[PDB]
């Protein structure tokens, strides 16, 4: 059950993430 074993990217996503979690705060 290890979580972070390299990820297949999750590059992109992270910057939109940082947008619904931005506006809101």
């Amino acid at each position: 059950k290890r979580i972070g074993v390299r990820l297949p990217g999750h590059q992109k996503r992270l910057a939109y993430s940082l947008l619904g979690l931005k506006d809101q705060v």
